[PDB]
């Protein structure tokens, strides 16, 4: 079988480590030097605003999946007409904007962030009224890592941060500060017939807007019920196949959705080597119409390196860290690689620490 | 780093997979369209005979590997001359000829079967007289998977077994048929420094002369220990750097050496999902120059798939069941690929009987 990603980055390279011995084919659709490229088949660089190439290119293969829910929801139901393409449309088109993505939330009873769509400064200036401060103004689309958005707290900052983002071309989006004390995320995978592998919750931190720390199992019955059950919901409105991730705000046993994003996630890339089977490889046997893999875990923890990463031989000498490097260029706020570690005694520990120190002193965030 | 691999077949295909996570680049010397072309940034197609262009290829990268032990050791000193090698030309001389491999046992007072060189028909009559019946005349080189053999057990078998492999270019050797219960198997990793890693033993299931099944751990302490030995004489002598397997016959607490692989080896599958570091990322990391990985291991076996595979759809089906599709051509007696299965639980049996019974279906052995 053959499977084509929109996408020749990381999660890209990661699926096709995954899938490959499965035994299917990868190819993907992004610029040569990307580097999902050397561990693909092919990569073919068409640029997606010409829509009937894409499908041309798509019609070689067997099913199409995508790493970036940023992409053209109409260019995904143009393909998905000539050949399956998961997950949906409709899961994208909800997902990749963040006023559709929280009104489907509050649609289904499922709480998020008080939000407020905004099309002008007297709008913002009501929200601000209604809802409080401190808050954020941010597009509602094409947001990552916490750029594209504006915080504010004070009067003033209403018309600062209108005259900066006024002109998205997609629109803005009001949120008011969420009241939590850690945040969590729910993977989970979606086979053809709707049965659902879920993962453990992961326990996830982050600095400056980006996430630096992921760890798993997070241990809490109730949490984790409310979890699969908002999961549930999506994968049955969303018609949803694939891996999909939901990142949430908690507290007390109380969850607030944040955001979702319809494939593989940084949250669950702990999963490589604290599950029997990953993320990635279930997203492949998902989209391929096969049976999904025992997700059974051990404690985990994932660390991102942004912007930089220590050296080979360092992470090496720390003989039971998980090394993934993209082997990208590092480049300040950029993803180039995270690290694994089983966690089940001191030795651990020792390590860990050890490995938090090498990322320290490589780390570059924006 | 870029390692070149000569050989494009599946270990280079698994080496790749489980270095390139390390940001580790890998480029083959072998035929475009061989499977490990998918997973590699380049192959190329060089016949080994022309010596000064297969150096000229590897001179691209820092450091070079094989698959294959059959290949020219002189060629090996060659390229090692202009960029490392690893392993030795030393081991591949040694492990490579059958002769020259059991007296190399022999000068260090390592047990293995009695031999004979045989070069005439009088002297396999002498051997047979000498050290009697049943025995195997084989080629001392390029035999693989039990071909290139005649066993012996009538005095009528001497001059057929001679007739038929007399002409051998590299030579034959009279082996007697050993006395033993079972088989097992010491793989390890050497570091440039001449650390090793040892795997636990794996107790290995032949059937026809091809290793169809591998479990591990083998629970025996003492067999262990003398394997371990076993291990560190080869390392030192051989000078040793990489992966090096070396597979036993087992008579009580006796440990006899059957032959030596220069490399990773088929009877250690079973620890790139058993191991916290698998005989293919290892022998990368020590290959590389790295410190390597902490090889605590669970109970795995590893079933073979020879001349056929079950459907990936009923593999998948066994959810616990990791799949190791070599993605090759279906062919009697070819392995295209292999299932690993950590042993915890009932369920484990249960999906277990299942995945022999699916291999029965699909298997073809010669
Ligand atoms: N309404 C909010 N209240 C508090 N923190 C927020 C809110 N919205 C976003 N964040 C932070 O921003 C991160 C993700 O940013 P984003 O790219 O907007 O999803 C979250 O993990 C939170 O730490
Ligand atoms: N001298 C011997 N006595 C008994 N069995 C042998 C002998 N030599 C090889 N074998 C069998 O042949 C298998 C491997 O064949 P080969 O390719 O010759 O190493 C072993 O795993 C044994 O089952």
């Amino acid at each position: 079988m053959k499977i084509g990603i929109i996408g020749a980055g990381q999660l890209a390279r990661m699926l096709s480590l995954a899938g490959t011995p499965l035994g299917l084919e990868f190819h993907c659709l992004g610029k040569n030097g990307d580097c999902a490229e050397e561990v693909v088949k092919t990569v073919t660089d068409i640029e997606l605003t010409k829509v009937n190439d894409v499908v041309a290119w798509a019609k070689q293969f067997d099913v199409i999946t995508f790493e970036n829910e940023n992409i053209s929801h109409e260019l995904i139901k143009a393909i998905n007409h000539e050949v399956s393409v998961y997950p949906s449309a409709k899961a994208i088109a909800i997902s990749q904007d963040r006023l559709l993505e929280k009104s489907f939330m509050q649609d289904h009873g499922i709480a998020t962030a008080k939000f407020v769509n905004i099309d002008s400064l007297a709008k913002l200036q009501s929200a601000v009224d209604d809802h409080g401060l401190p808050a954020i103004l941010k597009t509602r689309r094409f947001g990552y890592d916490g750029k594209g958005q504006f915080v504010i707290r004070s009067q003033e900052d209403i018309t600062k941060a209108w005259d900066v983002l006024k002109d998205a071309p997609d629109g803005l989006i009001y949120e008011a500060f969420v009241d939590f004390d850690y945040e969590v995320s729910q993977i989970c995978t979606a086979d053809l017939k709707g049965n659902i592998a879920f993962y453990p919750l992961a326990r996830n931190t982050h600095k400056q807007g980006i996430i630096v720390e992921s760890e798993a199992p997070f241990e809490n019955v109730v949490l984790a019920e409310k979890a699969q059950q908002i999961a549930k919901i999506l994968v049955k409105e969303f018609a949803y196949v694939g891996t999909l991730a939901i990142e949430f705000f908690v507290k007390g046993d109380e969850l607030i959705v944040n955001e979702i994003a319809p494939r593989v996630h940084n949250s669950g890339h702990w999963s490589i080597d604290g599950a029997v089977t990953s993320q990635f490889e279930n997203h492949v046997r998902a989209i391929a119409g096969l049976i999904l893999g025992d997700t059974t875990s051990r404690k985990t923890v994932m660390l991102n390196c942004i912007g930089g990463m220590p050296a080979t031989k360092d992470l090496a000498a720390l003989d039971r860290v998980k090394i993934h490097s993209y082997n990208k260029e590092p480049r300040k706020g950029r993803k180039v690689g995270h690290l694994n570690l089983n966690l089940n005694d001191e030795t651990d520990e020792y390590q860990l620490l050890q490995v938090k120190k090498l990322i320290a002193l490589s780390e570059e965030i924006a």
